[PDB]
């Protein structure tokens, strides 16, 4: 079989109501020896403490077993390393795969909101756009909200390498011309590692 | 025979980058019989993880044993209850003081930016006021920043109860008239459990 | 050792008005069900007076009593930094407890009173709020009321005094009116009262 | 035995413009040292084609070879969605590997190009960022360039096109300008190239 390790999603590591989760999937375990054993090393330390939890089954005449390891918000941010040992009988000698924060030199993203072009003002649907430039690591959380409730019709591009050894992106919230001109205000919310408070909100009004 | 239980500081619970802590102390108890045995329980279930401290002798002739358990932001946010236990033969009565998050319906605050009064104009230092009202519980963190850097001449007030069982407070950002008249933006940051993603940020300039 | 004596200054609005008569209050909590008689002695700067109207006791659900004595003081004496002593004597007391309250000593600084209109996003709300900011006073003793065309308002609480980096305080006070009431253009008036004011009083209006 | 094969389409500006010549490029990676012969059968919609250009071998930092092939398409032929199939024949491979690239079958949409001046909180910044929003197009074959006054501004990056709720596409460009260039009146243009255009080109200018 083959092993893949995945980082916590980037809104899990900075919010207080979520639990960050490194998940370890195995993909090609046969119908012959489909038993799996997940041994988690945190920086050489062995962790059944943080409850790992395999709970999954197969497809494609194979077996896809994933293992989720709860982590602490701080430890993921403080460079701690997380290993995963998988002990299946088809494979010769155990597979160990690693994952860590991002190494790197953190970079604070500048966040600017951009009112829609005047060529789409008197259409049916304006497009508010919010650009975050100059961040590192490549992992951010861009969402929109308006009047304390979420907004759900917005699409963020991928992060893009700059020549400044940092990343940018654009999120575009499409909202009806009705609400734009009602005076309603919509906000761009960025969660990043390197922000003070991990958080910033910038408003697009009038 | 006297112990006390103190809850985590509101700000330590609103920021992944801090650690909440519940504090059990002993005072006016340890006389000729020390060795207290703290037993911590998280919503009934047993927990070690706790780091009690050596004893401190005052001129009260007594001693002071303090035991600090670290709290997880989600448990607290979900009102989980934490327990304490007893010393030696000096106490026929077990001590089981227990503390939880403020119980009751949560209410998100409304946070408004207010500019200086016209009467303030031309004075060397001008004031910026943020009004935050309608929250519950009183767990809240206010912070003025400019350019993502936090200000140093802000002062927040105690949260006061309203008619509607709500809270409000104010935060005054004293700032030299130059930085204001120039056009620099200042902005206050409120972290509270009932906000969307538990953060908000309203900016202000003129 | 059990019976605890707490002393309280007069309410600010009673000291700052020449007509109202202020009242320092010496309360004793946690006196026994079995020694319920307690003696109140009041000293004014060292000379004991006899305007103490010691109240009747009150059995508290602690299975203890709470006993209160109130001494009637003067607009000039409390304001001139006088010191009022309350010597409390019960049989259960290892020491006849003496407590001493006085006006905070220092240079009176007159408070500057800014009125701050509803924020623009509150205009979309049903009830707008008018913000008074009393700033730059000492001592902390102060009183803030709101008025409308000469009639009080109802919905207003006031932020307790907050220390300032220059040994002064500030406070805030919000009054909540209907959106209707603000746009009809009524005048609302923040009445402040601090010792260092012309007749201890001042007032500022907010409209439009 | 391990050879891996890919098929990359001609570039958009390679297409759309009759002055440029578009080519489909098949690249074969991980070819053996002992077995270095790769054979490229080229087919265009099921007919054999010998237009097939160079087969120049290259060397990489392992026991691996990299052999690429280039086939010249006709702008009309690509823009008519012909399937381009290529067949590689290593001795390490028992059954040849094939791969087919073609255009995206669907109805084209014209791009909508919105030029946006930088936000206000960038105005005191050393540099200023001009951004170009290209909305609602199909397929995702579009080119986006910049030019301030005839010569081509070269300090820009573009996001990959990402899919909207319509099933249309949108992307962004970002010109980074030194603030003085912007503040004097220099006019910057976001030139765009797509298939569903007239003459396959527009350009909207922006200065302030
Ligand atoms: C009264 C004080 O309480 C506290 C202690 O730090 C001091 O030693 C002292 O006992």
């Amino acid at each position: 079989p083959s092993v893949f390790l995945f980082p916590p999603k980037p809104k899990d590591t900075l919010m207080i109501s979520r639990t960050p989760e490194v998940t370890c999937v195995v993909v090609d375990v046969s119908h012959e020896d489909p038993e799996v054993k997940f041994n988690w090393y945190v920086d050489g330390v062995e962790v059944h403490n943080a409850k790992t939890k395999p709970r999954e089954e197969q497809y494609n005449s194979t077996y896809r077993v994933v293992s989720v390891l709860t982590v602490l918000h701080q430890d993921w941010l403080n460079g701690k390393e997380y290993k995963c040992k998988v002990s299946n009988k088809a494979l010769p000698a155990p597979i160990e795969k690693t994952i860590s924060k991002a190494k790197g030199q953190p970079r604070e993203p500048q966040v600017y909101t951009l009112p829609p072009s005047r060529r789409e003002w008197r259409k049916e649907e304006v497009s508010l756009t919010c650009l975050v430039k100059g961040f590192y690591p490549s992992d951010i959380a861009v969402e929109w909200e308006s009047n304390g409730q979420p907004e759900n019709n917005y699409k963020t591009t991928p992060p893009v390498l700059d020549s400044d050894g940092s990343f940018f992106l654009y999120s575009k919230l499409t909202v009806e011309a009705s609400r734009w001109w009602q005076g309603n205000v919509f906000s761009c919310s960025v969660m990043h590692e390197a922000l003070h408070n991990h958080y910033t909100q910038w408003s697009l009004s009038r």
